[PDB]
Formats: structure tokens, sequence, C-alpha cells
């Protein structure tokens, strides 16, 4: 009868979102002047007797100026060839960010390519303290290592202890990319987060900057934020005529929160009805999360679970009114799907998202027997329980859903909850575990991960902490394996799982729970991607 007390801060945003309305002559014109400098910006990607390291640059430059999806073709086809001509006679700067790009669009380059800039031990020359973009490019490299990379494995430490030595004195903008390295490095970010931050604080600044490059970039930048700004009007009246704000006051109002998630996977326009199906998605698991959490009864949990299995409206009258509310709107949401897709004949492909959605709600479920029992499992059967609660088997399945390419062979695929998948769902885990910690374990959480690991294991919490840390480490040299070719599905089907491991990097930065609590973080980040333009 009695239910908890409401410590859950309301939306930031309000209605700010609502409602936008294109201005279309701005548009049209951002798109004419666009397609001009594509082509001159394509024309510099396959000019002819270029360096290597003047390739390299140009592609680095367009993918941090967030216009590289343009150029797919023609970028693979360049690091096609680089790859295949084995240049290995080069300085730190150029290896490294030869050794980077490769690796990050699956071209298994050799790290031996690092043992000219490495004496016996396998340890950096320190000789090489002194070239400051090569201990950059060293930095940004370190992070896509694999298993078999060993012989990076001081590549971080070295150049990190450099940097920050360095860095006080250098010119900008340099100190501040490399101070911006140093908080956030490239591969771990969120894509559009970096972007904004390289177009206007970073290479809008640069004196050597390319003028055709950097209109490109503020242009599509900007053009894009119109087409994500519609979309997220959209979604804030969807969700403004499901009223959840006053009929499950209980709940988490993250509705823009959860775009930002959605936008974080993909950001593209070809990916809009994509974006648009995610934030549904996600905004309505977080509904059910806070339900399970703290509000329902074990018994009402209970009725809820079982009619999440069955999926039928005609049990809905078992539930609560409150959990009637929650119950229609999810079962009405995938109702809605099916109609979105059956004019391209994809309906059928929205029953993997819902057994996703049903594995997640089990285990909420047991999630609640144990909390109400107190019982502290075994770190074994907590992860066979609490992987799926992140909801990032379910998220990732939805994703694919508004892609129209996804075919039944790739949810086959993700249905057998591949390594990079589960290497993407690990890192959720335990960086949430790590930083909800204090929090949850004094609103009596007997089971929370980190505990469960000190009580098996007979080691502190620092120690525990520790242990969680590397098999964020593991789990991220297992994505960037992952991510080699021959990949066993399209990469346009891997990137949104890596995708999903960066959100969880820059939401929870600084071992904070960015979702729950957005105003330090997420809170800036939608604002320079989603409320100010870049200054033109």
């Amino acid at each position: 009868i009695v239910r908890p007390v409401a410590d859950f801060s309301p939306s930031l945003w309000g209605d700010q979102f609502l409602s936008f309305s294109i201005k279309n002559q701005v548009a049209e014109k951002y798109a004419k002047e666009i397609e001009a400098l594509k082509e001159q910006t394509r024309n510099m990607l396959l000019a002819t007797g270029m360096k290597l390291a003047d390739t390299l640059n140009l592609i680095d430059t367009i993918e941090r100026l967030g216009i590289s999806y343009h150029f797919e073709k023609e970028i693979d086809d360049i690091l096609d060839q680089i790859y295949n001509q084995n240049s290995n006679c080069n300085d730190l700067c150029t290896s490294a960010l030869q050794f980077r790009l490769l690796r990050q669009h699956g071209f298994n380059i050799s790290p031996e390519i690092f043992s000219k800039f490495q004496d016996e031990n396998g340890k950096f020359k320190e000789s090489l303290a002194s070239d400051v973009l090569g201990l950059l490019n060293l930095y940004e490299a370190s992070h896509v290592r694999t298993h078999a990379d060993d012989i990076l494995e001081d590549a971080l430490a070295f150049s990190t202890i450099h940097l920050e030595s360095a860095a006080p004195h250098l010119k900008s903008p340099l100190r501040e990319q490399v101070t911006h390295a140093l908080e956030q490095c490239l591969h771990k970010g969120v894509p559009r987060v970096e972007t904004r931050f390289f177009i206007s604080s970073i290479y809008d600044k640069e004196q050597s900057k390319n003028n055709v490059l950097l209109r490109f970039a503020k242009l599509d930048f900007n053009l894009l934020q119109m087409l994500h700004k519609q979309e997220l009007a959209q979604v804030s009246r969807w969700w403004k005529d499901l009223d959840f704000v006053t009929t499950l006051p209980y709940a988490r109002d993250r509705v823009v929160e959860c775009y930002f998630w959605a936008l974080g996977v993909y950001f593209e326009p070809q990916y809009s009805q994509a974006r648009v199906m995610l934030v549904k998605t996600i905004s309505m698991i977080s509904i059910v999360d806070d339900t399970f959490d703290a509000y329902g009864t074990v018994k009402e949990l209970e009725a809820y679970t079982d009619a999440i299995q069955r999926w039928d409206i005609n049990e809905i009258d078992r539930l609560p009114d409150y959990m009637k509310i929650s119950y229609k709107a999810i079962l009405d949401l995938y109702k809605d799907y099916e109609k979105e897709l059956s004019s391209a004949g994809r309906s059928h492909i929205v029953c993997h998202a819902i057994e996703r959605m049903k594995e997640v709600v089990r285990n909420y479920n047991v999630e609640s027997t144990w909390f109400i029992e107190g019982y502290t499992p075994p770190v074994s059967e907590y992860l066979s329980n609490a992987l799926a609660t992140t909801t990032y088997y379910y998220l990732a399945t939805t994703s694919y859903l508004g892609m129209k390419s996804a075919t039944e062979q790739d949810f086959e695929w993700l249905s057998k909850n591949p390594k990079i998948l589960e290497a993407s769902v690990i890192i959720c885990r335990v960086i949430d575990d790590t930083a909800t910690y204090e929090v949850e374990k004094s609103r009596g959480q007997i089971a929370t991960g980190i505990e469960c690991c000190m009580r098996d294991y007979g080691i502190s919490t620092k120690e525990a902490m520790a242990k969680f840390q590397n098999m964020a480490e593991t789990a991220w040299k297992d994505i960037n394996e992952g991510l080699l070719r021959p990949t066993p599905v399209s990469t346009e089907f891997l990137t949104p799982i890596l995708n999903l491991a960066r959100i969880v990097e820059v939401t929870y930065i600084h071992n904070l729970d960015g979702y729950t609590h957005p105003e330090k973080v997420l809170k800036p980040h939608i604002i320079n991607l989603l409320v100010d333009s870049i200054k033109i």
C-alpha cells in the first residue's frame, strides 16, 4: 500500500524542444553549397601523388570534422591501398595515425610497426618524449589495442605522462587538443560530441586550417542538427501525449537524454527512422526500470513480469491501474513499429526486439527477488542475470529495426550473443556498478555487482573496483578485435554496438551516473548538439 519517496530531479528542459519549425530557405541553401563543397573535398581525396603523411592527415581531419560519412567508398579505397603497400618507414606521428586509422576501419595492420620506436624491453624510447605530435597520435592509437597488441602496453602511460608535462607550454589550439585528449580520447568518444569540439574549439582556431573543409563541416553539422531537432520535436510530442510525467510521477522524465543516446548510436540522416524507433524504446524501458527499482511491490512486479512474458492485451486486468498505463503503451509501441515497417515488408523483425524485452523484464524481476531475500549471489550468477538488465542486448537489437538494410541473418547473428555485443554489455555493466555502488549500497542493495565481487573473492572494495576496471579493459580489447576483417556481419551493424560502448564511457565520465543526473555531463552535450548552432 505504501510507496517510497521520489528523489528524482525533473527534466531540466521543459518544452523548449516540443516545436521546431525548420527554416527551409536556409536548409535548401546549406544543402546547395554543401553539394559543391562535397565534390571539392572528394577531389582532395582522389588527388594523385600525395605523400603518406598528408593522406592520413587528410582522412583524419575529414573524420574528426564529422563529414567522413560522405566518403566511405573513397576513404576505404585509400586505406585498403595503404594497408597492402606496407609502409614501414616513417616517424612516430605518421606511424601511430596509420595504425589507428587502419585499425578503426577493420584493417589488421601489424603492431610491429611500433618496434622501431622501442628498445629491448618493448618500452618506448624516452628520446621521443619531446615530440608532442607523435605522443598525441600514440596516445590516441593506444586505445584501439586488441589482445594481440601487447607491444603497445606501455604506450598509454608513456604518452600520458609526457603530454601532461608538455601541455602547459604548448601553443593554441594544440594545447587545448592535448588537454581534451587526456580527458576524452577519440576512439571512446561519442562521434557528434567530439566532432562538435573539434570543429569549433580546434579546427576553427588552427592557423593552417583548410577553409573548404571547415566550411563544409560547419554547414553539414548545422544542417544535420535541423534534422535532429525535427526528430526530437516529434519524439517530444509523442512523449507529451503519453503524459507519464503526471500519470506515472515516480519515473525519470528523461526523453531528451534518451534522444542523446539514440543520437550517439547513429547520427546520419539515413538512420533517422531508426533513431526515432530507438529513443521510444529506450525511454519506455526506462519507465519499466524505475517501476521495479523504487515503486512496485513484489506481488505487483510478479504480475507485471508475467503479463510481459505473455504479451497479450487480454492480460491488462491482472495489473494495477498504474501498471495498465505502461503495459498498454508498451504493446501499442510495438504495434506502431509493425505498421511503421509493413510498407517495406519488414514487420516480422519486430519480434526479435520483443523477445529481448521479455528477457530484460524477467531479469528485473530476479534482481528484485534477490533484493527482497537479501541474497548476495556469486559473481558468476550475478552476471548471468545482471548483464541483460543493462538493456544493452535489447537496445542493440532495437537499433537494427529502423535500418533498411538489416536482414534476418543479421538478427540471427545478434541473437547468439556474439563477442562484440557481449563486450559492449560488460562495459555498460561494470562502469554502472562502479559508479552507482555507494548510493545503491546505502539504499540497502545487498546484491550490487561490487558487493558480490567483494564477498565472492574476499577482496576489499578498492581491489574489487580495480577488478571491474579490468573486465572493462578486456571488453574494449574484444570490441576492437570484433571490428577486424573479415567481419561476421556488415560493419554497418557493428558500429551501433561500438557506439553503445562509447555512450557508457561518455555518460559515466568521472565516475558518476549521467542519465539519472543529467546536469553535470549530459546537459552541456545536449546544448552543444541540439540547442546551439556552430557559429558559421
